[PDB]
């Protein structure tokens, strides 16, 4: 609770406003021929290990250190459970580096207890564009908790990182940490209400039987946007137009390239999904979610939560409500439990007619080495994985 490592580092203290006009880096001017040249030092019998997520070994066990000991929610019901597939996926995004997916090894059983990653991005923050690395899947084994595993796994991605000649990042965590540029509660649209309430993921108003639960949190009978189909690769330009063209106006955006609109955006099953309503090749609409499921904890009668993810939702024929309404309905269509969504971009607007619940948790979006003003999540026009 008092930030010994994190108040080392280049970021806000926990009580820091900054005025409406900065927006430059804490610590500017960086050299990287004075960067650490080499690993920094692990305690006796660990050791590091560049993994390569291409191949079969090296991610099974990145996928089973994370199965087994990432993120859970503050009442410890759920796991997340990002598939190999995933992992894949979100590793592997345009001109990703090898580098930037550094394990920590026991060496007396040869077994990863601990991870970090990065994926280089174009990052626009008030207006400016930066270089920047999206940090994720921090992870520490449970049997290795509390041993002050993370501040060196964080300091040796930030080296890594640093001797690219990149000295922001970007990254998003549900604790509090110093300090957010901004905080996005988060919210559900109920899908599969029985078994979310059982699973006590929601709570059944004390007004309503369950029957009738189910009955009010049906979905819409079908879409608003009647052509809404799977995205294909001849889509990739115009998604990059139309996704690009809203995006500008946030405070807070990823400047994605062609080729990277065709990585997070062409579809995978179970994995991310797009759709879109395209008229000679314009695209007019489009719905975007991945699929992140929780390992239900210690509840033997399901396995795990299958939810569905909001992702980036753009619409020019149709309302933003009805746009969001059939996102609702096509992961229904897809067998996903829950719909989740952040209040970023316009999503706020359409929660309460489209009978979302509110999460118990934020997110919460910070900057490495990056001074500005924070700003309310309604600016934010940016989704991690
Ligand atoms: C220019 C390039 C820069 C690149 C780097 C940019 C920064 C990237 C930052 C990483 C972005 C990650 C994005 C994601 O992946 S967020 C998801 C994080 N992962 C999990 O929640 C999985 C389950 N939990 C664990 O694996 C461990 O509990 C973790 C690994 C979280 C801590 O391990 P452990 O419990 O064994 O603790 P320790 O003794 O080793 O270390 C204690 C220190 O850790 C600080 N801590 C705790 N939770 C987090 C957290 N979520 N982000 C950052 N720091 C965190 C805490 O303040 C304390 O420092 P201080 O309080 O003394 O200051
Ligand atoms: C259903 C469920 N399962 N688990 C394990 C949880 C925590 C929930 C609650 C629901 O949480 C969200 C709902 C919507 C958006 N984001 C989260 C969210 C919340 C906390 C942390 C994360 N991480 C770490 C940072 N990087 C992104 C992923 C994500
Ligand atoms: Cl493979
Ligand atoms: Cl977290
Ligand atoms: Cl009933
Ligand atoms: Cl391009």
């Amino acid at each position: 609770p008092d930030y010994k490592f994190w108040y080392t580092q280049p970021v806000p203290k926990i009580n820091d406003e900054f005025n409406e006009s900065v927006n430059e880096p804490f610590i500017s001017d960086n050299k990287v021929e004075d960067v650490r040249k080499d690993e920094y030092k692990l305690p006796p019998g660990y050791s590091w290990y560049v993994c390569d997520v291409k191949d079969e070994k090296d991610r099974s066990e990145i996928y089973t250190l994370l199965t087994d000991n990432y993120v859970e929610d503050d009442d410890n019901i759920f796991r997340f459970n990002y598939s190999a597939e995933f992992l894949l996926w979100a590793l592997t995004s345009p001109n990703y580096l090898k580098t930037w997916h550094i394990g920590v090894k026991y060496d007396a059983s040869n077994k990863l207890i601990g991870f970090i990653s990065a994926i280089p991005t174009d990052i626009c923050i008030h207006k400016r564009t930066i270089k920047m690395a999206e940090v994720n899947f921090l992870c520490v084994h449970k049997t290795l908790r509390s041993k002050r595993l993370a501040p060196v796994l964080i300091k040796e991605i930030t080296r890594r990182i640093n001797l690219e000649n990149i000295w922001q990042a970007i990254y998003t965590a549900g604790v509090y940490l110093p300090k957010p540029v901004s905080d996005a509660r988060y919210y559900h649209r109920s899908i599969n209400v029985k078994k979310l309430i059982e699973i006590g993921f929601s709570s059944l108003n004390s007004r309503l039987t369950m029957s009738r639960a189910i009955k009010l949190y049906r979905v819409e009978d079908t879409l608003n946007i009647k052509n809404m189909r799977l995205m294909k690769k001849k889509d990739v330009e115009g998604v990059h137009k139309l996704l690009g063209s809203y995006l500008e106006q946030f405070n807070l955006y990823a400047v994605f390239t062609k080729e990277e609109i065709a990585h997070w955006f062409l579809p995978i099953e179970n994995v991310i999904y797009t759709y879109v309503n395209e008229e000679n090749g314009k695209i007019k609409d489009m719905i975007s979610f991945y699929s992140l499921p929780s390992q239900i904890l210690g509840n033997d009668k399901y396995s795990t939560l299958n939810a569905a993810y909001s992702f980036y939702n753009v619409t020019t024929t149709a309302t933003f409500k009805q746009l969001m309404q059939d996102a609702i309905l096509l992961a229904k269509r897809n067998n996903f439990d829950v719909f989740n969504a952040l209040e970023v971009m316009q999503n706020k607007s359409v929660f309460e007619d489209l009978k979302f619940g509110e999460g118990d948790g934020s997110l919460k979006y910070y900057l490495y080495n990056w001074k500005c003003a924070s700003f309310a999540p309604a600016h934010v026009g940016i989704v991690l994985l």
